[PDB]
């Protein structure tokens, strides 16, 4: 799953990886989930979609909580941006 | 792109989708480029995708803020868990 | 995301098929949870890794009982061999 | 198929891995051979098709049993939602 | 699924299209069960994926009969080969 | 290639693996050679398609036999089913 | 399988679509073919992937002469340096 | 790459490998390439697409007559079928 | 992420490696950012994946850069087509 | 090859598609050419794939030389990078 080999990543770099693949399929599972939301034509298996589809939040959250303490730089752009106001492109 | 058709998806379900999978391509560039500089020998690269590595964080924490502003279960969880003290978990 | 089209597909089928491709999707992050959580190394996202894990299951364990609910066959051969004893095969 | 190498993985956890791949590979056929009995045009293969999706799903059933057996969460989460007769959304 | 648009394409051709891919994914299920056969350090795994094997050749040999049937070709080769005495490349 | 290390697979299982992989090759080359076939506009080309595509299955025909000869249930399962008259499912 | 729209392209460079994928698919069977000759441990199957393999040159053959016939620069390069001798890079 | 562990196959092998993937590669190319002419709109990128693809052709061409020479079967039916008149299946 | 062995493949050689893989990443990215820049219907989104496409395009120029400066045949083509006017198929 | 529908992207927003994806094959033919020259072990075929190679970097040069002209963004940053001295960070 890592592109160079693990006998040259810092420690640090394979944990982030690990932490940031998450994210993503779990970033990726909101998706399909929200879109599986509209088109469900089953409102008992819409309840459990839209149910998981939130649980997954939850998750990406928490990883990106971890990913901040971990990484000076996600902790300054994650600062910078998120929970404000007005233009998103520039704060 | 959307597994399903997108005529029966709500228009903003297929922004979000727009964002979500802005955010994957973020993230990933990120964990590639930073195996990439553990592993690189030339300083002069290594220099270039360190720099484009810290942008690409900046990408995803902008898209990421667009998504809290834009569904109110981002904006619970992302609240619950980003800049906080004490276990991950507990919370 | 389906390989015959929609206009000759039963409503309940494409049902069933969201339905499978989220039990997938979640069994598929059980598996990756899993060996992240033995392969990490640092303690605070080895905990999130393991929460989000067993979460995960609870998931399937939910879409898994729709599929029971909405198919004669699913539900038949889940209680032939779900919470048995003795050899898994013959009995 | 793995992600992590095998040197850090405990021989518990690859098990599950072969168990879990497998009920994926059999839930996927039971989507694709569902969607190609509706769409068949030949009763003859329309037969074949469904005999053998019948038998997917009793494949699924023994290795998700040998799964509730081998996991601690897998027989709390099953145990709680199948064979349950109420909503799932609050079992 | 198809390359070709489905208008263009016989109705026989595309009943022999799901035919012919059904057996792929038959083919790719025994193969894939053996290697963890032999790999599996669980008898009770083991004894599981060695059954699913040998009910998915079954399922092969099926799905390839109705191939003989709607085929000149294919019964033409099939009981040039099948069943024979002596080097293969001489029948 | 394979799934699990070539060091704990057998080696009769892994040329079985060999012939499988390159059945399905066949199987595969067939339905899209059939397409091409239906679908093309230019008479050369499709006696070409035409006739590589029934070379495959003769192909298909000699590798399945050698597995027929190096495996008992697929010796068994193919007796079962092939050159044989009324419904597949009942044999 | 294509990407542009089939309203835009026209109906020849469809046909050569059609046969230069399936060059594609005959050069890939060569190189896997033969791969698992030297790679088999079984002369009877040895035997028969290297008939296969020398059949999937000639359709490449036959395809690639078909090219030559509706293309003025296939025929035009392939004619500079098949059946040439000396340092191949010299027109 | 390679579907066989390096360790066994013949160094003859792995260079055809190589140079098979290549004429795949720029086979490839050449059908992109002249899919993106039809469907261009800006006469300057239509131009500079069709150079190349010439140019791919003439790649094609290098990689194919050095197979021709470092393979005898290859040699065989590429002087059975190119530069031939009459029907192709047929020669 | 690489085809041939790393032990075989000289320094620059990976250096290079891990420049081109980049610029493809980015030059991906830019394309899809624009499509979605096209396709999206929200203001504030537009503006975050338009700022983000434009800072994409620098760091592809940046990595080229590198490349021109580590490859005699980049700088030498890069020099005879960039910044020029008339046909680019001349120069 | 589009991810969103080809009736909401514009006529030019296509054609830079089809011209960066051009240049992304391109690239990649390059780094998988020239990992084929290090590990090659026949002189001719050598020879084959590093004269392939060199060209395959004129056809991204060429195409690349395209994006260039409509694209304002790729020329002002191609402006900034390319043809410099120092550090490229600069
Ligand atoms: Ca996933
Ligand atoms: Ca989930
Ligand atoms: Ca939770
Ligand atoms: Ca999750
Ligand atoms: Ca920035
Ligand atoms: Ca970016
Ligand atoms: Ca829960
Ligand atoms: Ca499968
Ligand atoms: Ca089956
Ligand atoms: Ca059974
Ligand atoms: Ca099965
Ligand atoms: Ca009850
Ligand atoms: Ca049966
Ligand atoms: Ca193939
Ligand atoms: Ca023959
Ligand atoms: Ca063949
Ligand atoms: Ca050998
Ligand atoms: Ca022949
Ligand atoms: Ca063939
Ligand atoms: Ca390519
Ligand atoms: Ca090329
Ligand atoms: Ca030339
Ligand atoms: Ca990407
Ligand atoms: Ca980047
Ligand atoms: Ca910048
Ligand atoms: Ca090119
Ligand atoms: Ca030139």
């Amino acid at each position: 799953s890592t592109h160079e080999p693990l006998e040259v990543l810092k420690e640090e770099t394979v944990n982030r990886h690990r932490a940031i693949v998450s994210v993503m399929e779990e970033l990726e599972a909101v998706d399909w989930y929200d879109q599986r939301v509209d088109a469900s034509t089953d409102p008992e298996l819409t309840a459990i979609l839209a149910h998981n589809r939130d649980e997954e939040k939850e998750a990406a959250a928490m990883t990106l909580e971890w990913l901040r303490r971990n990484d000076a730089k996600w902790a300054e752009h994650l600062r910078t941006y998120l929970f404000t106001e007005g233009p998103i492109t520039a704060a």
